[PDB]
């Protein structure tokens, strides 16, 4: 049987929603790039197109080729009647020639004149109705439940959509089963990124969808009690009893320090998972990390040389009639200061198809579609050294290098109509390109959640969450448990690297006497907050540290180091926590919060600037 | 009569890797290329297609050729129900004019129009489809029985998939038997190539197909105890007692020295061989060869040229509407220290024809897929500059001469048609290449050069400081994983390994200056819990990461994204496969690639990573691991350097 679900792939290269895209003389492309789950299987796939093309064309000399993967599934030519008004073209796709990754592209073939015709006019072209698209049926199947290809059945590098791998413990988590639940929820958020995390808890019950179980031997869940008590912690991978087409990665442990080896095991010792029943026996760390050492973070310790920032091979690279603009992206720790200008001198060493006249080509850089500057391709490789000014801070940029060239010798002679296939032009950007970010000052405002709610500064300052401090309520909920883990799984994705040495505290008292970024995950703010009581909640909060449900995230500094900063997230109802997760997820209203106190309610979000401001740093 | 294998070879699979070609007014060709093996002839032999023409193109004018080498004018017309319906056209072949290499070309033809077309339109066009290919039965036939055809009743040059020779032993094979069965499988290696080298090792079990046997007088396969004594190695081709259209071989010694002086023979003085039971007495070697000679490396004492980089005789030359890309495949050492320089120059004369205008058309040069450098056909011994920081171990050169040829289509009142005329061009002969100013010194502390080329152990091409420790008394696993992998090695270079020596025990490499690789078990000596990053002992794999992953890192190595952080060991049912390369603490200079499994299972997995290059050449740092999930590897461990500046 299987469950199934329908997509309903609209087009890649397709305009704007106000505009239209438009199947020309000279860009005659469809490119709709889709992959595979290596799950699922496409058992029924069609294409809709809604279309109408010019009334000037040929109805048999002209017709559009649908290509699955070089494959010309189908051809839709265009008769008399059938010229002038839109049109509806129903085309069916055998799954037999579908691959992990799929592109379908239409061409589209222009003829309106027989005795003489000039490409680039304006009397053919073929524009879409915006109803075209691929729509799939997406069954999933029963893998052979192996180890090996992990975390492929929860989590594989081909989806786009928000993975919601439940998280699902015995009840009451005590402190081993919390950490190692942030550590997990860490960690699958670092290897996420930005495809979104979701990590949802439950309470002794059996979700549907790809499931991790956590038992410690004792005080386990019902559907556990099968298996064996088992000294060593052992990771397997069980299918779920009333269905097995999902799977539940049970997370056995003796007690509650093995619960906490596996997850680093699983965080650190991943590459070597095999067959199932891995148990892990051993493993601990050598050396500690850095300060700024993030991963995906650029490195401040030297130049970056333009190679790392790739991906892939094929980036830096384009060949076309029309070559595509070359997107660099890059997340900058939120620390290089402004009011000095010092200047980031972005060195690019590229070469290019050399056009045969002078015809004022041109290149343009551009900085999140704003240009900035542009330049001329004559002669000879081009050697440009350009400080960029106005960097995000935090936020993923891309440089842009777009290429434009205007297409020499249009006609060449009027008398002779001359047909002549356009030359497709090449160009790379060399990678021996530098950009600058070693010697800067880690100098800016501590309370602002600006730079926590981008990249989680605050917190994400070491990769393995050293120096941070998760208070946790007594017994938490559901609601609680969720909140840390999406908080947790935010924090790791924004970084590159899982929380290995995150620990993670029960109650308040142990917490006097310590330099550590504290988060006190744990709500529950003393019903004195109104509209107009904003400042009271922070003197409560401040009380508390010492020793329609707002889900304020307050931001001040630390009354026992004045060096770190403390961002308690605090809700009480269920709905309130539920609002919590849902901004914490999602980064539109994420990012247009700033201010020291963000309170979130049922339709706005009332970022105030709230306390004294403080900077850290040395010189 | 005999075993009439049925092979059905669909389009995909030896049509270009687009595959679906799509025949138009400009491209009229394209084709599809087989082989023979000399030892069978081709039966039925029929052909399927399945094509899609434009709904534009006149039925009865319109219409599919197929050319079996100018041969076999089998039309198929446009009719008029299927002009634009995909049609699948059954074409029978006749086995008469099949010869050794056969190349079946399809021609389109097509008219749009009837009182007057334009040429280089895009409206008429003819798609095949990627499911529909060749079907021939082969049948194999008896051979004479002579080794002056030496190999090719075991292997034919001719071929085009992976030769699979077992290679049957006695039993209990000592350390001369294993020295002379990898000498064999090197050579058979350097011989194939690039098709694949797999050899299957059985013990006392009689194979199906073609094989090798080894005797010593002594130890005898048990199919051959019925034979006089002989006393003088001796090679001889006889055929399997209850099959005889399958030929085998029979290498005959008294000692594993005569053995092995059998397969020096072999490996060398195969070139006269006079019929059958060849009697070698005497292979003495008259001089040694220095490192960084394989007969497939690029040579650095000079610049080469062209000519030598060939490997095929009309490679530099293209012909046609639309000329075919010159791609050059050069192969050249990766200790070639090129980090430093800012570019190698190199030298072309290519010779084009003169386009009628200045149309701008131009030739291309790209290094492995990445535009280098264009030249107009137009501007009338040019010096190219090459970046080195790409260059590999398998990189290749590729020149694209895009043309775009003005056809005169007349004015509005006239439609005049013309022929289309054909170009060639040629890259040039004289041409040379660089490879001299450079020193040899890398930091090589991985194993990517390893599956590449087998830099650490191919320094010289017969491998004479070269030791391989093998366990005690192996078994058939054990034994097809050295033979795989010393075949791999020969074949990344051109010559057997002639002087190669194999140790059964690791008390014999303390003192030696050679390089080491461990195949096996590891023994006590090795394993000191530092600069090896993943043991296995059945149990218990421990593996480092090095603190951070980068997808591609630059040439130059860090201090950073390389030191070990964690150490997690885990341990399963499952099976593994793991090559550790490290630094030997014998001489501090030398090299151990260790590669390693724990079940029968894991032998398996290994020796198919290490026989096909797909799932080889996704190998690079210094530790790898091989699961049923294809291959994961990682940079972890301490750095060193070899060779000299």
């Amino acid at each position: 049987n299987g469950p199934s679900r329908d997509v309903k792939l609209t087009f890649a290269q397709i305009a704007p929603p106000p505009g239209s895209m438009v199947l020309r003389g000279i860009n005659p492309n469809g490119s709709i790039e889709f992959g595979m789950r290596s799950d699922e299987v496409v058992t029924k796939a069609m294409l809709n197109l809604e279309y109408t093309p010019s009334p000037s064309l040929l109805p048999v000399q002209s017709q559009l080729k649908v290509y699955l993967n070089d494959e010309l599934m189908g051809v839709l030519p265009v008769t008399k009647e059938q010229l002038g008004k839109k049109t509806l073209a129903q085309m069916p796709i055998n799954p037999l020639f579908i691959s992990d990754f799929n592109r379908v592209r239409l061409e589209f073939v222009g003829h309106y004149q027989d005795v003489c015709e000039k490409p680039a006019s304006t009397t053919l072209w073929l524009d879409v109705g915006r109803s075209s698209g691929l729509d799939l049926t997406y069954q999933t199947l029963n893998v052979k439940n192996d180890l090996s290809h992990f975390p492929v059945p929860f989590f594989d590098p081909s989806d786009n959509r928000t993975n919601t791998l439940p998280m699902v413990f015995a009840g009451a988590p005590d402190v081993g089963l919390q950490q190692a639940s942030a550590i997990v929820a860490s960690w699958f958020g670092s290897r996420s990124g930005w495809r979104g995390q979701n990590f949802p808890v439950l309470y002794n019950q059996l979700p549907d969808r790809n499931a991790i179980v956590f038992a410690t031997n004792d005080k386990r869940p019902d559907f556990l009690r099968d298996h064996p008590a088992v000294k060593a912690p052992v990771i397997e991978m069980i299918n779920h009893p009333q269905n097995p087409y999902v799977k539940l990665l049970v997370v056995f442990g003796r007690d509650d320090k093995d619960l906490l080896q596996a997850a680093k095991g699983i965080a650190q010792g991943n590459i070597l998972f095999r067959g199932e029943s891995v148990v892990v026996n051993e493993v601990k760390p050598l050396l500690p990390r850095k300060p700024y050492d993030a991963p995906n973070w650029v490195r401040t310790d030297r130049p970056v040389t333009f190679g790392e920032l790739k991906t892939y091979e094929e980036q830096l690279q384009s060949s076309g009639l029309e070559p595509a603009a070359i997107n660099v992206s890059l997340n900058l720790p939120p620390d290089l200061y402004l009011m000095r200008s010092t200047g980031i001198d972005m060195d690019i060493n590229y070469r290019y198809t050399m056009p045969p006249v002078k015809d004022s080509s041109r290149m343009d850089i551009s900085l999140n579609n704003q240009f900035l500057q542009s330049f001329n391709l004559s002669s000879l490789d081009g050697k440009t050294d350009v400080s960029i000014p106005a960097l995000k801070l935090g936020a993923t940029n891309q440089l842009r290098f777009d290429f434009e060239y205007m297409n020499p010798m249009p006609g060449g002679s009027v008398d002779n109509c001359i047909t002549f296939q356009p030359v497709q032009n090449h160009v790379v950007i060399g990678d021996d390109s530098t950009i600058d970010f070693s010697k800067y000052y880690h100098f800016i405002p501590m309370p602002d959640l600006r730079a926590f709610a981008n990249a989680g500064f605050p917190f994400s300052r070491m990769a393995d969450l050293s120096q941070t401090i998760t208070v946790m309520p007594k017994a938490p909920n559901e609601a609680q448990m969720e909140t840390l883990l999406n908080t947790v799984g935010f924090i790791g994705a924004q970084t590159g690297f899982p929380a290995i040495n995150l620990t993670v505290t029960d109650d308040g008292s142990t917490i006097q006497g310590k330099d550590a970024d504290i988060m006190i995950i744990g709500g529950i703010p003393d019903k004195l907050k109104d509209d107009k009581q904003i400042d009271l909640l922070v003197q409560a909060t401040e009380s508390w540290v010492k020793t329609g449900a707002m889900a304020a995230v307050i931001g001040f500094q630390s009354p026992y180091n004045d060096q770190r900063s403390v961002i308690a997230l605090l809700a009480d109802s269920p709905r309130g926590y539920e609002m919590l997760n849902d901004a914490v997820n999602d980064s539109g209203k994420r990012a247009t919060m700033f201010g020291s106190v963000a309170v979130i309610r049922e339709s706005g979000i009332n970022s105030l600037r709230v306390g004294d401001v403080y900077y850290v740093g040395h010189l």
